[PDB]
């Protein structure tokens, strides 16, 4: 029946295949103490990545090509090996769908699909509205308060954002008429996903408990002789991550203008708008108790380590009570397509870091600073090792690797060059947290807002990168003189 | 925006469910030699699979709650443990979606959607139906012979299936206008359904090389003493497969009535169509290259063991091809819900599988039926042994483990109890081949086949038994015979 093929953006080809050839041809002059696997590695992966900004064959679909090419030349089987014992050495692309951050994010999907279908969605946004609604900007301040509510107690930032928040925006998003992939985006969309994913990092930095990275952090200073503790990280944090959240949002609202600023009829609209709607029906009723019963097991999993409450797992029980109960069938789900999307390109990208982190470029990173940095005024030590820690986290995918390769090797350069190990460890920490201001693959959370669609991922780079430069400035000085006052050093 | 809920067969539950409370209730009264997590696995796989039968919560909602259960009770963990080396011990739910047979079906799938939608399908459908089309059982005989030429060559059961034959179908389905689901599908549909698994069947037994399991086997034996070739399994089984693709269609057509069973007019309406339709167009030729590309690489995985020709990620780099190319977009794969829901569903049931032959199950059924059976004619023994391996492959979803496991102990049985290693060893080959007519997650072909819709899944179970019946006797006694003759004893 068709005759046609479909549209393609074949110029984006251009750029990275033409990086991935350039670095072919310069594997022989590398900088050395390397391997040749590894830099071949490191051009597919520069490859996929300036594929998923110019966007052709749209992100799934290029990391798939990634993967095949890593297939082809001889850098990754397909299934896991061993060692003659059992042991894994050179895991495989099928070894990669098996990711914990993945299905979470997916099963969020399928949990928000529900939401936005019984209605429960567009009630708590019409009522967002009414309490904040005038002023659109407050909306903003609104969702941050929320994530800076629940860093406290949920351990999961990708379900911070993908089973709370980036529902809400969702919600209020179609109600003011902003659809996604559309010029109707940046009426009030876009402002809110970009700050929701700045109060989800704000969060994960003031509490420690607020993403697995921050837990190594404290474990390997441990390992190294400081203990860090629930509320050392937030008498240390408090104040800059007040002055962030009075800077960013503010910075923001002045770089990525909400064309629609103001609404000065809201409370009657959304009062309307309820009257209309009628009262809470049997469904949504379900979907809330169901939600309500995600969120208390989520946070249970921070105080009892158990298999049941992996951060993952609740959100699978989650869809088959939706399932059983009536709320959502699987022909439902099935049809989810961001879910799946998510789930193909973000495993694959992680699998090719941890192939990054394997082949031994990181290693050969840490050697090389070691041996590079030798005589110097410790403050230049700290600064330099925070630059590189922050503009380094691109290569990694998920933090936790980043962190369990350039944390121990960072603090112990930084206390045998004349500074503190509680300092340094601290700003370390810092750093591995508010990396995630770089791209779109570094934690959950961007993986989600910034590809949904109400934000082009050029702006997404180019205001992160603004952003990340002013957090740098923000938590290195400032944590620094308000760790020296209250007896840190 | 909606009011009520979806329509659910809660009725079904009443099934899986008391077996599963029933069995927890036996587990102190357990056979013994066992222990008391395998009976708990035991009792919800046999509660998954009652509940794919009654059809509550469709297949994957239903084995989504069995994963739940599985990890609710403390029998899997959701991350992959270590043995403090680097070693798996009790794998994982996410370690389950890193299956080969998922993923190679699903990107199968996406190819058939490629197919469908360019056009290609009508085409040679109404191509076949003009060759063969009068006498509709023709096309049985028709696309088993096409089967029994590829299986000497693509060794992947799950392709033959799953790239080939399987679309081949779907179009003709969709010409006599035999949609799925729908009382339509009686009329040619489930009939070509049927005859094509059990082609695959008869093929798989036909050349060693149709699956994995008959090259385990006679790595197996020769472990034990026995070098099986390319030639003697095909000179001792043409003539039982002759046998089979006598009798096996004709008993089909006997006891599953295609209604249409005749069309006289059929060259003409397929030369009508083919005018009609117009010469082949472009994305024809492409698909239709990428899919000969795909076969051949297919073809060559049984020469060449590389990881490119994995017989999966040769359909990666199809998709990615079809994607490249413009033929089909990630948006159009995105929604082909069937090959999402197969991984879900196939995989989680592999696992569970997987947990029952890790926990101890299978040994203790081996070390039962060896410490059982100690003097009797071998006659008996070989009989006996056949029957338990083949009503025994229930237990399994793969066929690999099943082999691995229960393999050698059949035959070391055999052969101390007065019985030849040569004709066990062959015998207990082709029950380890046809187990496939038990089930539904027995092989992938079944995984697809009696899922698609053509088919529910009573009649498939029933129609299987009695074919599996008369395949044990077939393949024992003529094989038998037909050894004997052959200078095999």
């Amino acid at each position: 029946a068709m005759k046609t093929l479909e549209k393609v953006n074949y110029k984006g080809f251009i750029w990275p295949l033409a990086v991935g050839i350039v670095l072919w041809l310069i594997t022989p002059w590398r900088p050395g103490g390397l391997s040749v696997q590894a830099w071949e590695m490191f051009a597919i992966f520069v490859a996929t990545i300036v594929g998923c900004i110019t966007k052709p064959l749209p992100i799934g679909g290029t990391t798939l090509l990634g993967m095949v090419v890593t297939v082809l030349v001889g850098l990754a089987p397909v299934k896991d090996v061993v060692n003659s014992k059992g042991v894994v050495i050179q895991t495989g692309i099928l070894s990669s769908f098996g990711n914990s951050a993945a299905w979470l994010i997916a099963m969020a999907f399928i949990m928000a699909h529900g939401i936005s279908k019984t209605g429960l969605g567009n009630r708590v946004a019409y009522v967002m509205i009414e309490k904040f609604g005038k002023r659109s900007i407050g909306i903003g301040y609104a969702i941050t308060g929320l994530e800076l509510m629940m860093g406290a107690l949920i351990p999961s930032n990708s379900a911070r954002t993908g089973g709370v928040t980036w529902p809400v925006v969702e919600s209020i998003s179609k109600s003011y008429d902003s659809k996604p992939n559309d010029p109707s985006r940046k009426k009030i969309g876009a402002y809110l996903d970009f700050m929701a994913f700045h109060a989800n990092i704000l969060s994960t930095a003031l509490f420690i408990t607020g993403a697995a990275p921050n837990l190594v952090a404290q474990q390997m200073a441990a390992q190294k002789g400081y203990q860090m503790s629930w509320v050392s990280w937030f008498w240390a944090a408090l104040v800059p991550v007040l002055v962030a959240t009075v800077i960013i949002p503010l910075v923001i609202y002045k770089m990525y203008p909400p064309e629609v600023k103001e609404t000065p009829n809201a409370k009657n609209w959304a009062d309307d708008k309820l009257k209309e709607m009628g009262p809470i029906s049997k469904p949504e009723k379900i979907m809330a108790t169901v939600f309500c019963l995600a969120i208390l097991l989520w946070v249970l999993s921070g105080f009892f380590k158990i298999p049941q409450l992996d951060s993952a797992f609740v959100a699978f029980l989650a869809v088959t009570l939706l399932l059983i109960t009536g709320v959502l069938s699987m022909e439902d789900a099935l049809h989810e397509t961001g879910a799946w999307n998510i789930l193909i390109w973000l495993s694959i990208l992680i699998f090719m870091a941890g192939k990054l982190i394997s082949y031994g470029f990181i290693a050969w990173f840490a050697k090389f600073i070691q041996s590079e940095v030798h005589g110097i005024n410790w403050g230049l030590v700290l600064v330099v090792l925070i630059l590189l820690m922050f503009y380094t986290h691109y290569f990694f995918a998920s933090g936790t690797a980043h962190m369990t390769a350039l944390y121990l090797p960072f603090l112990t350069v930084a206390t045998a060059m004349g500074a503190p190990l509680g300092l340094s460890a601290m700003l370390l920490a810092f750093t591995g947290v508010i990396n995630a201001s770089t791209t779109h693959y570094a934690n959950g959370p961007a993986s989600i807002l910034a590809t949904t669609g109400y934000v082009k991922q050029s702006e997404w780079w180019k205001m992160n990168f603004i952003l990340g430069l002013i957090y740098m400035v923000i938590f290195g000085i400032v944590g620094t003189i308000w760790m020296k006052i209250i007896g840190i050093w």
